[PDB]
């Protein structure tokens, strides 16, 4: 009963997967949402318009019909669009990025040569919004009211997990949750291929394997247990699962998530010290 | 809206899967616990305490949860399987279905052992998981020799909710054990691991857990709720020149994908070796 | 285009393979094709004298006959060329730069000293144009037409996939199918040896193992689905090709295929600023 | 082309490569959709949707199939084929051409299983690929003892219709189905991981596939058409110091050629063992 209207700058893959996630959650109509983009041709635009979001090609529209406005392009495109429409932000706006690495006060220092007090939130969420099962962190910016990151926190927890945090800590949840959601996939493409070595029809390997994880993940988001005791009540022993266990460990398959990790977060610092240096 | 209100259930074994699949069923609301008996030979198991304070019925004598129940599950041990069959076989009726739940134990085997007492034995034998404690299990089954058609229909009705449930031929037991039945344990191994990851990196060990928890969970479900294959759902997350499509190569420059087939295969031959050591 | 004359400046690899694709698409006449070199005696040289393209060791005439001017010289030659002809280069001339790494800019800017507006379009194609199944992606210049750009497309597009990109992907589409090619041979000789191995003549494996890569590659253009779906397509449960694809997922091979793109397009990226220091 | 002026086709089982050979067929044009007949247990697949809506005869019933078919494709899983030969081993006549794709099962013990029916039974056994979809599938074929020289010479025009095809001894096929057989998956892995490369280095992802699938075919047909060695082609990419040498070197470094042959090697000793499993059996 808000009637929040809701922007999108970018009508890429991560607007779409919030926008259906806020309309399923019913926290938005979807004619409240409008989107932005200059290639109108896209798959993600094309779902939007199903969906019945408001599209249009001028970002100045998108400003001027939001209350809240998410900043949804690459993260090397933040400077060129805060440049575009930076004088037609007002004071009613929250401003919400969404992209990677870039920081709070790198929008700030744009969008404060037009009017002086902008309220900017950065956020870090993922695609799993879309069932609205997503893991969403976010810290305030200078001028954000206490109200603000509230709204804010209701907003996001309508499609999944939502947090505030220090902002420097939104990197290495980008490496951890944003990134997250591709090394499950591969993990589960994977876990198919084996079952499938053992003689599954591909359609139950499929969905086993993502039944198995999806209840894993479940059980020790509802547990006091560390991961490691949950792992000891599967495994008998001599049995089938600590025989399994040992080959990932000869393999250093925690060695490869640790990796994964640390290779996003620091992909991310990288892009943004790029980012700062071209200013 | 449903419930069994003529079912007795019996556990014989009060383990790690004994608790899981009785605190799901009573979470479901699918049976009252004091429908459910559970006998162990420990008593002052910590899992035997937990099935206490749920209302479960306790006793330390296999034949009494043969005689109060009428779905009968084996959780023990596989190389128990053969002892509780040969203590207990004089008192399987007509009306008991016994569920086996032991990894490898074949349907065969369970029905010369309980035939040389009375013929037609009604056996179902079933691979599920732990998370069946939240209700989001993996479960397959395979009807024995003298399951009826509505035997296998009421366990898939009971095992459907708490999580996913369908039949199987038993010939592709053994492999679901190797991918559903062990795959808890991945991804307990993995969400360590993906913590481990967030605190080098300058996360609260707490927040670590809980973010990579939270990212496993919508993964899966994303790929269960979509018609897309998981590399088309990869393709989305990974912009180009970015983080995630970084993080992808290191992960293929370990072989990630050829462990995880490892382990499948590993468990499902381990779990042939086992029946095979069981049936020599 | 009837009335349209082409030229290349550097009678190698590329000239013979765009040249050989063009007439065998009809959209270019052998005889209203011109090549230059230096030597004369060059391999490729003689097989486009063989298919009727004029041959001459002066870059300034080949300038002179043609209003497409492409450039196949190798990279560092290419600031050489521009200050050789760049005082004939004309209003009516299309240069259209092959060379890897190469920018626009630094073409205009050698090409703007003599005369200002040059029309220029970098392109990065692969040598499958010899047989009309070449990747080609193009960028246009600062002061090319929106012609010249729908004319290159409409000539490139005759010797295999072509479609327009901006400039600042072209490295990577080097790494991709620039050297995807060699990938291919690499690999269709090692699918070969493995036959061999197993028993079959090398000429039969030679030629099942780049029917299947062809085949497979054609099934891919032509289908909605993503490579992963098709891949569970052919593999059956407990099958000879899921046990291969293990060994091949054993072995990183997906890491080394990502490596080598990477490696191409980190080495293109690496030439062009040794050219742009000096 | 008189061979198919009547023929009728007959698939048993409706999976994937039926589904590509009924396609590649009708395709090429050298079969009516409705010539051809396909049987399958579960219609709810996906296979016997697309073959319903080709025009494709269906039916549950194997025996149907064989009745109608003068060509009979077997298209089962390799451990299903003696199950199918003792339900309609009865029903096979002296104008059936029977031919088995199931990889790996011999020649023998399909004569064998029909011969208690019928003295000759015409059988061939072919590897082919799911590329045939698209008409350019990789087939070889072996005749059996009693396949008659037309037959042959009928299974070399029909499959040649929809890709490459050549007879071969019969001690070949589980190493062509090692290298042309599984060779599309092969394919489909190297083409995810050269986008995935495109994609690392800032390409969108639908055009890193184009691409890289483009490159591949080019490639291909480049030395289909040439004749010279796969390295000598490889050394015309490569210029001295180039991007093209130090992206080989670095498959080099990873063992790139040894996957491959260890891959093929794979595939063969699997199709081997399945094979070795059924005799014994
Ligand atoms: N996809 C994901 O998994 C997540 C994405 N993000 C962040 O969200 C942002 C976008 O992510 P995707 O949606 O995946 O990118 P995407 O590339 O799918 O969509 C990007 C959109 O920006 C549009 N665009 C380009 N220039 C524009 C301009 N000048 N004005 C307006 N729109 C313009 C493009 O047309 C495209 O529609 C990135 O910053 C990324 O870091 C963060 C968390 C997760
Ligand atoms: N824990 C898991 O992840 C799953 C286990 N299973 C199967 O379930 C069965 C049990 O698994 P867990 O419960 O993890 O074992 P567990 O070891 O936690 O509990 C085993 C129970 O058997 C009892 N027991 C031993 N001898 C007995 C006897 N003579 N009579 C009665 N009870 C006796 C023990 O006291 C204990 O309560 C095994 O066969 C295993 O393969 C299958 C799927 C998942
Ligand atoms: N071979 C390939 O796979 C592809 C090559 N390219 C690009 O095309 C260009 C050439 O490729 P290749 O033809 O393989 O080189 P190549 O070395 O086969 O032929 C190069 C030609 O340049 C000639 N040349 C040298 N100095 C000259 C001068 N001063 N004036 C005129 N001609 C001169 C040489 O005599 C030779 O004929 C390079 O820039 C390369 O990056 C781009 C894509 C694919
Ligand atoms: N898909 C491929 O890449 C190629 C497959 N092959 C061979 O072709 C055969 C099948 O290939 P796919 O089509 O991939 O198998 P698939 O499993 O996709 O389809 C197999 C068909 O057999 C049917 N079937 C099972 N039992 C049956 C019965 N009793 N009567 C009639 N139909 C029955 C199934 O319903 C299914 O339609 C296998 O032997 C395989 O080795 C060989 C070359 C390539
Ligand atoms: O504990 C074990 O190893 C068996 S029970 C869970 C899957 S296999
Ligand atoms: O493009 C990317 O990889 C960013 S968006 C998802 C997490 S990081
Ligand atoms: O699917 C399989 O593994 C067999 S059928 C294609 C070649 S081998
Ligand atoms: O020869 C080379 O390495 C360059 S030209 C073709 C791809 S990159």
């Amino acid at each position: 009963f808000q009637s929040m209207s809701v922007g999108f700058i970018g009508a890429g893959q991560l607007a779409f997967a919030l926008a259906k996630g806020f309309t399923a959650a019913g926290v938005l109509a979807a004619h409240k949402i409008m989107a932005s983009s200059p290639d109108m041709d896209l798959a993600t635009v094309s779902a939007l318009r199903k969906m019945g979001v408001k599209l249009t090609p001028h970002n100045k529209e998108t400003v001027q019909h939001s209350d809240v406005l998410f900043l949804a392009v690459k993260p090397h495109i933040i400077p060129f669009i805060l440049d575009e429409i930076g004088a037609d932000i007002e004071d009613r706006h929250i401003v919400v990025s969404c992209a990677a690495g870039v920081t709070i006060s790198s929008i700030e220092k744009k969008l404060s040569a037009f009017r002086p007090a902008p309220r900017v939130i950065r956020c870090m969420t993922n695609t799993p919004v879309v069932v609205r099962e997503g893991a969403t962190v976010y810290a305030t910016g200078t001028h954000a009211q206490v109200e603000d990151g509230r709204l804010m926190e209701q907003l996001l927890s309508s499609v999944g997990f939502c947090t505030e945090v220090e902002e420097d800590l939104i990197d290495a949840v980008t490496g951890l949750s944003g990134s997250g959601p591709a090394y499950a996939f591969t993990a589960l493409d994977a876990l198919a291929d084996g079952g499938v070595k053992m003689g599954l029809p591909r359609r139950l390997a499929v969905r086993l394997g993502a039944q198995a994880l999806l209840g894993a993940a479940k059980m020790l988001l509802h547990s006091e247990q560390h991961p490691g005791q949950l792992k000891d009540n599967v495994s008998s022993p001599g049995g089938a699962t600590i025989h399994a266990l040992h080959v990932l460990e000869s393999g250093g398959f925690r060695s490869l998530l640790i990796n994964a990790v640390e290779a996003s977060c620091i992909r991310t610092r990288e892009l943004q010290s790029m980012a700062d240096q071209e200013q």
